């Protein structure tokens, strides 16, 4: 036997958590890994202490068959421990499953790790509030076993059949809210059929990595020692979370800066409507297709700590790097957030949102309100805050 670990996200929440995991293991140079990302690429560095060390390109939604090609290496009988995006997972599974037909004697799935694309699977499962849960759950544990002999893919409820891999294998699931399969009355079914096999995605294992682990985890994600140290102080921070454009009248995206910039203010200017106060250290995390409207902010906000675009929310979760506070555009990063860090979120106007009574209707932000996360009086329309 040889075990192969093999590390499957074209998102980004599951690399950085698969990644996490490749740290721990990261003492352990032999076992063979496969990494098949869309985003993250390995520093030369790292990789070239690994002699198994391969990569596979995710083109579409799935490996591709480049996949075949890396496992041909490998005539041993072999275990795979697959990590997985939940979202996706029967996609990203399926080229695996493909190969093990070819070579049903000698490979076989030794276990699987499961992780949150995002807010994208609460969404989902909020669709199914009004199904029988308890017979779902039955029927796809039925369909799943049907898909692994023959490789059809047909799930009633592909949602659902998400969380039933504990029927063919020895499963673990990282969830980034463990209190909404916890306080969802519809999913208590599920909740029951899960226990033992989910736990929170965790901010902490980044604490108590070594400090050799921790230096080999920023050196991954692609956190430099310079901006490490911008979040050294003890001082509480406050980030505000920049945007791009939206639905203003208008092509001319330095007036969308401008916006920015007064709505920044609002938070930071004790004139302001949310003024936060004056112990917070004000950092500004702009969208990564910022450029020009970035460029602007920085120009005209005083006292305010850039972060670049690298440097995610998910990344800062995962080194235990979030702030204090957050506040300003909306975005599905806020799902994540611990209810006390959330100051204000504001809408911008896009097509499905051109009032406060569409923000409240958002899909993440109703379940956010059910879990208490926020009250609506922090949520707020751009349109409804002064020039000051």
């Amino acid at each position: 036997s040889k075990t192969i670990t093999i590390y499957l996200d074209h998102a980004s929440l599951p690399t950085l958590n698969q990644l996490m995991h490749f740290t721990k293991e990261s003492e352990d140079k032999e076992t063979a890994r496969i990494f098949g990302f869309s985003r993250f690429k390995l520093p030369e560095k790292i990789t070239e202490q690994y002699n198994n060390i391969h990569f596979v390109e995710i083109k579409n939604n799935r490996p591709t068959e480049d996949i075949f090609t890396i496992l041909d290496q490998y005539p041993e009988k072999l275990e795979l421990d697959l990590h997985l995006n939940i979202a996706h997972s029967i996609q990203l599974f399926h080229p695996i499953l493909q190969y093990r037909f070819k070579h049903p004697d000698r490979i076989s799935i030794k276990s699987l790790n499961l992780y949150d694309d995002g807010t994208a699977e609460y969404v989902d499962l909020e669709k199914e509030e009004n199904k029988d849960i308890k017979s779902a759950i039955k029927k796809a544990e039925k369909q799943l076993s049907d898909y692994l002999l023959t490789g059809k893919i047909n799930f009633d409820n592909p949602t659902l059949a998400r969380y039933v891999w504990q029927s063919q294998y020895p499963v673990k699931y990282h969830f980034l809210s463990t209190e909404y399969f916890e306080k969802a009355e519809f999913l208590q079914p599920l909740k029951t059929y899960l226990a033992g096999k989910y736990q929170k995605m965790d901010w902490s294992a980044y604490e108590k990595l070594s400090p050799e682990q921790q230096t080999f985890y920023l050196k991954l994600v692609g956190f430099s020692d310079e901006t490490k140290q911008l979040f050294h102080t003890e001082q509480t921070k406050f980030i505000f979370t920049g945007t791009t454009t939206w639905e203003g009248n208008t092509d001319i995206r330095e007036y969308y800066a401008k916006q920015q910039l007064n709505l920044l203010k609002h938070f930071t200017h004790s004139e302001g409507d949310l003024f936060i106060g004056d112990q917070y250290k004000i950092y500004f995390k702009g969208h990564p297709r910022g450029g020009d409207i970035n460029d602007y902010i920085l120009k005209h906000a005083k006292d305010i700590t850039n972060i670049p675009a690298n440097i995610s929310f998910e990344i800062l979760m995962m080194t235990g790097l979030l702030p204090d506070k957050v506040g300003g555009v909306a975005s599905s990063l806020y799902f994540s957030l611990p209810k006390e860090k959330i100051s204000h979120i504001i809408f911008t106007s896009n097509k499905k949102i051109k009032n406060k009574e569409d923000a409240l209707n958002d899909p993440y932000v109703r379940v956010m309100l059910r879990l208490g996360m926020i009250d609506k009086s922090q949520i707020i329309f751009w349109d409804s805050l002064k020039q000051l």
